[PDB]
């Protein structure tokens, strides 16, 4: 079970490092005042929490004797702080032996009282208490099965949606044709996902 | 320019309500446990606060004086709170005068005391506190001309990585290739709307 958590967490750091160098170019490179600018911030912090997520379950599926402390550095603690773009001064300024199981286990005030003492904003503060809601509340062939034979119905029934309301027309909104992609591709990955789900529980 | 604001407002509209009810079905009828499930939620919250912004970016757009209050009505203040899951019991506690309009004008403390008075949970308030504060951020053929094309340039360039790392593998991990689809899809999105741009700006 070690071998192979450890293998998962190194598969999921290379889409944290290449997903953290496009979050930085989106908020270096392009104009973050821009409505799609922040809808494709939010997209790829979205995917990082789900990355790290799944490194922390990885590391918690083994049990913990002995193990290797390769598996037990992940997730990583700044790859966190910077999907939630805390200052790099900030950063610097956090002890060395702060993990973020470490934050998990301490109660809001202390969390708070102990942002502040490194130096983070009042905006800081609320991002990573938001962050360690979001990130306590999702801490299984089968179960991954049924909720991704969910996801599909549902987005069947978007895709329908849109088409009811703007299918068939000559000057479409680039609103829409935006959706209208990304949901018939969201479709085609659950498919393919869930076809990869049931013959493994096959 | 009000009829042409009003009609984009309506289109809007139509990507919200449906993005809503996608909203409710993901956080009732999937296992919101499950970090698949929480990606896609924040995903569909992301769009749903694009959309009102967009909404609230036409209504600006048109000089105040008697825009007709059809268009003076989007975005709809429910709209927002039902993408940040505010409890219903929550919604119904809010004073029918408040507006989304007001809550950006007001400091962090009124904020917070105007949700406490309606009841709602510290978790809910730091939600809507950053919400507003990820709203407050956002509020042009060029400017989107340009913005497109470096998004472009950055999802060439994390495609081409996503390669490097995982492409020709015989078991490739199913994370990535959920990456490999919604990339190379929102490329082939960002590279149409760019041709929609460069004919704007073109005439």
């Amino acid at each position: 079970a070690a071998s192979r958590a450890l293998q998962q967490c190194g598969q999921l750091q290379k889409l944290i490092d290449i997903s953290i160098g496009s979050l930085r170019g989106l908020r270096t490179k392009c104009a973050v005042s821009n409505d799609l600018t922040q809808q494709e911030i939010r997209t790829l912090e979205a995917k990082l929490v789900r990355y790290i997520c799944k490194q922390r379950q990885c590391k918690l599926s083994v049990a913990p004797g002995e193990r290797t402390p390769e598996l037990n550095s992940y997730p990583r603690f700044s790859d966190w702080l910077y999907t939630f773009n805390v200052r790099p001064e900030v950063v610097q300024e956090i002890p060395r032996d702060l993990t973020l199981d470490a934050l998990l286990e301490m109660n809001e005030a202390k969390v708070k009282e102990t942002l502040r003492r490194c130096g983070a904003s009042g905006d800081e503060c609320g991002r990573l208490q938001y962050a360690l809601t979001c990130l306590r509340k999702v801490t299984a062939i089968p179960e991954e099965v049924w909720n991704i034979k969910q996801m599909i119905k549902l987005t069947q029934e978007h895709i329908e949606a849109l088409l009811d309301k703007f299918g068939g027309e000559h000057n479409p909104p680039s609103i829409y044709l935006e959706a209208y992609e990304e949901y018939t591709s969201k479709l085609d990955a659950l498919q393919q996902r869930e076809q990869q789900l049931l013959e493994s529980l096959g």
